C-alpha cells in the first residue's frame, strides 16, 4: 500500500492513509531526478554571488540585507531557529505526519531547488515513525510550525514521543541517523509554504466527509425508528428538479440506507390513510396524521447536500494545493528565478473557513433531530425523553440533550479567520491568511459534531428499543443499531451518561459507523 | 435581446440584464406547453379532494388541518396575505426585479403545476415595469418577501414607484390590468422558494466579479505608479506551479493590464541593479533596493485569485439554483406529488456567506495597498501621504485613509448567517438557512468595498501626478488614470474629500473602470 508523493497526484485520502494508517511513502525517481534538476538550475546561478531572496539575502522585510555565500549553512540554521517560535499545544501524531507529507509533496513537485536528500530525509521520517513536535500556534498562514519541523531535520527542536516532546538530538543519535546540515534555500523552502493548514485541512476535510456519511447513517436510522416518509428522498426531487451534486448524493445515500425498511412509509400510503380519516361532510377538519414531517426529517438532502458541496469544493482546493509548489522563490527551465507569493495560504484559508461554516450547520441539524425524538409532542408517539422507567421519576435522555444543544451554541462562537489578517514584519507581511487557524476552527467543529452525533446515535437506538421496532428496521438500520448496542446498552433506568456518550463519540471519530455499514451490507455510500 | 426564462438555461448575467438593464423576458412556448399540461393533470388530482400539502391542507405545522377543495381560492389568498409580514427597508428596483425574475424561472421549469397565466403575469410585470415593493426582512431562507410579491399579482400589497410604495390595486387600475385570482397551489408556489436570496445573490455575485476586476485594474495602475516588479505575475508561477483557476485568471489579467508599461521592472532588473550595489569586500552589506516584496503587491494572484474561486463556486451554485424547481410540493408526470424541501435555501445561504468572507478579504488587501502608498517608509519614494506641497501644513490623503481603514473593520463585524437557524412554526421549521440574510451581508461588504477601492483609485491617480509618471504608464494604466481624473482633479491643496470619494465609489458601483478598459484598450479581462 505505498503512496506516491510526486508533487502531482497526491490525494486527500492518500494523505490520510500516510497520517492515520502509517502508510508507507515513496518519492518517485522521476521526482528525485526532477528535484536534482532544479537544484542545478539554482546552483548554476548560486555559483556566482548574484542576488536571490532567502538564499543570498535576508529574510522578510530584511530582504534589503545582501548576504555572501560564506556562511551558507549558518543562514539556514539561523532562520530555522529564530523562526521556531511556535506556542500552544502540540499537534497530534497523525496531524504532524500530514503536515510533513504535504511539505514533502511540495518539494517533490520539483521547482524548489532543494537537494534530493531533503526529500529523502523527510520521506524517511514518515516511514521510520519519527514525528516532529509541532506546536499549533504561530502561523499567519505557516512559518513557525514548519520551522519546528525543519529543526528536527537538522537534529534540533523536538520530536513527538508518546504524546511528549523529546529532544531530536537524542532520538536521531539513537536510531543512528546523522542530522542533516541545510544548504542554500533549503531552510527557506522547508518552511515557506502552506503545509501546516494544507496538511491539517486534508485530515479535517477527509473526516468531514465521513462525518457527512455518518450523519446520514444515523439520520436514516432515526427516520425509520419514527416511520417517516420516504418522499423527501425520491430522485425526481434532486436528480431532476434541483441538481446540486451534494443534494443528489445525500438523497441517493438516504435511499440506499433506508432501502428495504418495513417501518418507513410511502407518500401514497399517507395520502390514502389521511384521506380515509377525513369526513367528506365538512370543509375544515382536524387530523393527527402528518402528510409531511418537520424540516429536520424532510430537508436532509438540501442541508447535508449543501454541506457536501462545500466539502467537495474544499477537497478540490486541497488536492490542487497539496500538488502545488507552495514555496518561494521557485525555479523553472531556462527561466529567471520566479519571485512570487505561492506561500500565501488564502485559497486554503478560505476553503477551511467554509468548512467550519458547513459543519456547524451539519451540527445544527443533528441537534434539532435529537430535539425531535426527545420531545413528546414532536416524536410522533414515543415517550418523553425516551424514558423506559416511570417518567418524571426517571429523566431518560433529558440531561444528555444538553451537551448537544450546548455544542451547537459553542460552534456558532467560532468565527472565520481567513479575513483576520494583521500586518507584521515591518509591514512586509501586510496581508496574511491565518489559514492554519481556519483549519483548526474546522477541526474543532468536526470534533464537537462527533459528540452531537453521539447523542443522536444513542437516542436513535433507544427509540428503537422503546418502540419495539427493531424487527422492522432495514438491513442498514439493523447494522447501525447493532454497532451502537455493541458499545452501549439500552437505557432501562437512569445512569451516568457521560462515558456512554464519549464512547460513541470516539467511535464516530474513528469511522466505526461507516465501517459497520461497509461490513454488514454492500452499500457503498457516496 | 429577450432573455429566455425557460427554467433551464437562465444565467446570473442574464438575470442582471433583466434586473439592471430591463432586458425583456420571454417564456418560451415549450415552457408554456409543459406548464399547461402539468396544470390540467394536477387540477384533476386536486378536484378529487385527496390530501396534497398546501393545496388541500393547512400550511407549515398546520398541515394536520384538512381543507376541502371548496376553499381553493381562500386557502391560497389567506396564505399570501397572512405571510406578507415583511419589515425593514424595501429592496431597490433592480433587486426586486431579480427576485421576480428568479421566481418566474422557477415556475417556468414546469414542476410547480401553476397555470400559465401566472407565468405570463409575472413576465408582464417585468416587461412593463411593475416592480413589487419588497421589504428586505422576514425571510428564514423566502416566504415574507415572496408573499409581498405574490400580493401584487392579486392586486394587493404595494408596488415600488420612485423609491416609495404605492398601493398595488391602484397601479393596476392605471395600467389597465385586471388582478389575478389564485387557484390551487398558486399562492404557495409563488412564495415557497429561494427566489429572494437567489435573485439578490445573482446581482451580488455578478457585481462581485466586476469588483474583483476593478480591484485588479487599480492594483495594476498602482504597481505601475510605484514601478513594482512584474515577476510575481509570470505564468509559470500559477499555470504550472499553483494551478488554482482563480489564481491563474488574476495573474493573466494582471499581465494584460500592465502590458506595454515603461514603468514596471523585472526581477532581473533588481538582481542586476543589486549586483552593482554589492561589492566584493564586505560580507553583509545593506542595500536600500528591496528585492521586491511587500505582499500587498506580490500576492495579488493568490489573494484575489482565491476570492475569484469563491465567486466562481457561488455563481455555479446560483446557476443551478436559478434553474431549479425550488418549490414544494412538486408535480412529476405519472408519479405521486413530491413532498420534500426544495424551498430550503441552504446551498445559496452557504454560497453567499462565503462571498461575504471572500469580499471582506478583497477589501483587506485593497486597504493595505492604500496604506502602502501613503506610508513614506513604504512609499517606494513617494512623499508622505501623497502630499504634493508642504507636509504637516497639508495632510494630503492622510484623512482619506481613515474611511477605508474603518470599513475593513466594519466588514469584519459581519458574521455568517447560514448557521444561525432558529426553530419556528411550532417546531415544524426546526432548521432553516437564513440565506437572504447571507445575501444581504454580501451586498453590504460589496458596497463597502467600492468605497475602499474608491480611496485606492484616487491615491493611485495622485501617486501618478506627484511622480510625473503619466507618460510611462501602460495603455490600460492611462485609461484607468484618465477615467479617475475625468471625475476628480489631482489633489493640489488640501480640500474637502467626501464628495470626491463618493463620486468614485458610485462610478465603481456602475463598473465605470471596467468600461474604460473596454473602450480605450483591446484588453479583454477574465
Ligand atoms: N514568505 C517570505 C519569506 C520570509 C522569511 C522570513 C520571514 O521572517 C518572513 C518571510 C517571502 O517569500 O517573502
Ligand atoms: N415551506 C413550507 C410551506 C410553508 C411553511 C410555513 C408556512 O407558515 C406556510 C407554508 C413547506 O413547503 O413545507
Amino acid at each position: 500500500v505505498p503512496v506516491s508523493v510526486d508533487g502531482e497526484t497526491l490525494t486527500v485520502e492518500a494523505v490520510r492513509r500516510v497520517a492515520e494508517e502509517r502508510a508507507t511513502v515513496d518519492v518517485p525517481a522521476e521526482s528525485i531526478a526532477k528535484a536534482q534538476k532544479s537544484r542545478e538550475i539554482f546552483e548554476g546561478i548560486a555559483e556566482q554571488n548574484i542576488p536571490i531572496f532567502g538564499v543570498t539575502t535576508g529574510y522578510g522585510e530584511m530582504i534589503y540585507m545582501q548576504v555572501d555565500k560564506s556562511k551558507e549553512v549558518e543562514l539556514q540554521t539561523n532562520l530555522v531557529r529564530s523562526h521556531s517560535a511556535g506556542v500552544g499545544p502540540l499537534f497530534a501524531e497523525d496531524e504532524a505526519r500530514a503536515i510533513v507529507a504535504a511539505r514533502l509533496n511540495t518539494l517533490a513537485k520539483g521547482h524548489s531547488a532543494v537537494r534530493p536528500i531533503i526529500l529523502e530525509r523527510l520521506a524517511q521520517y514518515l516511514n521510520e515513525g519519527i514525528t516532529p513536535a509541532i506546536p499549533e500556534i504561530g502561523s499567519l498562514g505557516d512559518l513557525a510550525p514548519l520551522s519546528h519541523v525543519a529543526s528536527t531535520l537538522i537534529g534540533e527542536g523536538y520530536v513527538l514521543r508518546d504524546g511528549r516532546p523529546v529532544e531530536t538530538a537524542q532520538v536521531l543519535a539513537e536510531r543512528g541517523i546523522e542530522p542533516l546540515e541545510l544548504r542554500f534555500k533549503e531552510g527557506l523552502a522547508l518552511i515557506n509554504g502552506t503545509s501546516g493548514m494544507t496538511g491539517l485541512g486534508s485530515l479535517v476535510v477527509g473526516r468531514a466527509l465521513e462525518q457527512a456519511q455518518q450523519a446520514e447513517i444515523v439520520t436514516a436510522l432515526l427516520i425509520e425508528a419514527v416511520r417517516g416518509s420516504t418522499s423527501p428522498f425520491l430522485a425526481e426531487g434532486h436528480d431532476i428538479a434541483r441538481p446540486h451534486e451534494g443534494q443528489i448524493d445525500t438523497a441517493a445515500n438516504m435511499r440506499a440506507l433506508m432501502r428495504g425498511s418495513g417501518l418507513t412509509v410511502e407518500h401514497a400510503d399517507l395520502r390514502r390513510e389521511l384521506q380515509k380519516d377525513k369526513e367528506a361532510g365538512k370543509d375544515v377538519q382536524r387530523s393527527e396524521i402528518y402528510l409531511q414531517k418537520a424540516y429536520s426529517l424532510r430537508a436532509i438532502p438540501q442541508v447535508v447536500g449543501a454541506v457536501r458541496d462545500t466539502l467537495y469544493h474544499a477537497r478540490h482546493k486541497l488536492r490542487i494545493e497539496l500538488n502545488s509548489a507552495n514555496d518561494n522563490p521557485l525555479f523553472f527551465e531556462g527561466k529567471e528565478i520566479f519571485h512570487g507569493a505561492n506561500f500565501h495560504g488564502q485559497p486554503i484559508a478560505f476553503a477551511m473557513d467554509f468548512v467550519t461554516i458547513a459543519l456547524t450547520q451539519l451540527g445544527v441539524l443533528a441537534e434539532r433531530q435529537i430535539n425531535r425524538v426527545l420531545n413528546r409532542h414532536l416524536s410522533y408517539g414515543l415517550p418523553e425523553f425516551l424514558v423506559s422507567g416511570d417518567p418524571g421519576l426517571h429523566s431518560g435522555f433529558a440531561g444528555a440533550q444538553y451537551p448537544a444543544t450546548a455544542l451547537v451554541a459553542e460552534n456558532r462562537t467560532i468565527g472565520p479567520a481567513s479575513t483576520q489578517s494583521v500586518p507584521s514584519n515591518g509591514d512586509n507581511q501586510d496581508v496574511v491568511s491565518m489559514g492554519l487557524i481556519s483549519a483548526r476552527n474546522a477541526r474543532r467543529v468536526l470534533s464537537n459534531n462527533n459528540k452531537i452525533l453521539a447523542v443522536e446515535y444513542l437516542a436513535a437506538a433507544q427509540a428503537v428499543d422503546i418502540s419495539g421496532r427493531f424487527d422492522g428496521l432495514s438491513p442498514a438500520a439493523k447494522a447501525t443499531y447493532e454497532a451502537v448496542r455493541r458499545l452501549v446498552p439500552t437505557l432501562g433506568v437512569d445512569r451516568y451518561m457521560a462515558d456512554d456518550i464519549e464512547l460513541v463519540a470516539d467511535a464516530l471519530s474513528r469511522g466505526e459507523f461507516l465501517r459497520a455499514i461497509a461490513r454488514e451490507t454492500d452499500i457503498q455510500l457516496r
